[PDB]
């Protein structure tokens, strides 16, 4: 309806293990099932896109494809468009593959997206949207003098809804250079509650204030 | 390592319904709150100090022209000056040039401006006349530094396309206080609250 694109910032995965005298590696386990639990109610309370801020490197690229081959399934399964934003060019050719692919098998899904960021960064992706004209203009680039719709399309989150409410867990109350532009309208919200902890309930309520705002 | 604050003055409107007058009111309340943050700011060094804001304008320009000389105050304006009349954009670049010599303290007030567009602006410059710093050094704030702190009064909790690419990674803070009520003693907790956070996240 009025929330059309939702993107978290799942923060507070380190710190959670902490608190709980355990290994960090425990507490990114629990985010990344947060994440699916996330996902799925979101596809199922009729959302259209939900993203998401995820990111010795070449062996997290490796758990990655490994995780993206494990949740294949999940996708296809309930109909989920995988839509991965940031600079792919910095991974390895295999991770930078199961991803094309995973994109590519989930493309029909039309109903609702879930995009991660993956070696993202907002300054990044605007100076790639930059690069991209400057190699391949647009044919009436000099009849042109704004840019913004030239640019928002080269952007890679061409054709996803611009974001509707921006929200960060974890306590903290920066953008951290995520979706900038995409977010430059959005209601923002801010939770202490850490990521691993993040319920589906939490998200209800959140969006309930959403509507009481508009 | 307080340097450069961004506000977004808000809040004009529903302060005079609420007293029962009419926007005009509300605005005027809103010039002085605006003179007493920017001497409060210069007062205590920052460096920057950018406000995200027709005939009040011209005015504005006319009748503080001397509260920025007396203050050693450095006025820049930022966005699309262009859409404004031959008059206006004298007055303003006028009171940039009587004012850059001040070096110390630096007031911007965005007018007509637009995050979207000054990203726009900046991008057709590069492809007329040729990343990330290349990108930033051609943007209308290209010699301050990165803010620090946003915040945004009148309680709504948004950005509204100010200052986004420059606020990548300040701190933001929000008051339900309408611009004409704010103070510089709310401001002056809202600093405080901005060292508390950043004692916070080295812990």
């Amino acid at each position: 309806s009025t929330l059309k694109h939702l993107a978290i910032i799942m923060d507070g995965n380190g710190r959670w293990a902490k608190l709980k005298n355990k290994a960090r590696a425990y507490g990114h386990k629990k985010g990344v099932k947060t994440l699916k639990d996330i996902t799925i109610w979101c596809a199922n309370h009729k959302l259209e896109c939900l993203t998401l801020y995820a990111f010795e490197v070449d062996f997290l690229m490796k758990m990655l494809k490994k995780y993206l081959k494990d949740e294949r399934s999940t996708y296809l399964d309930n109909n989920i468009r995988f839509r991965a934003i940031g600079d792919l060019e910095g991974f390895s050719k295999e991770l930078r593959d199961t991803i094309l692919q995973l994109e590519n098998d989930t493309r029909h899904f039309k109903d609702f997206t879930q995009v991660l960021a993956l070696n993202y960064g907002s300054k990044n992706e605007l100076s790639r949207a930059f690069k991209s004209l400057l190699e391949s203009p647009p044919s009436n680039i000099s009849l042109l003098e704004s840019l913004e719709n030239e640019i928002s399309n080269r952007l890679d989150t061409r054709n996803l809804p611009e974001v509707d409410l921006l929200l960060r867990t974890g306590g903290e109350m920066r953008l951290s250079n995520f979706l900038l532009w995409q977010s430059s309208y959005a209601e923002l919200f801010f939770t202490p509650i850490l990521w691993p902890d993040f319920t589906p309930k939490d998200l209800e309520n959140i969006i309930s204030d959403f509507y009481k705002r508009v």
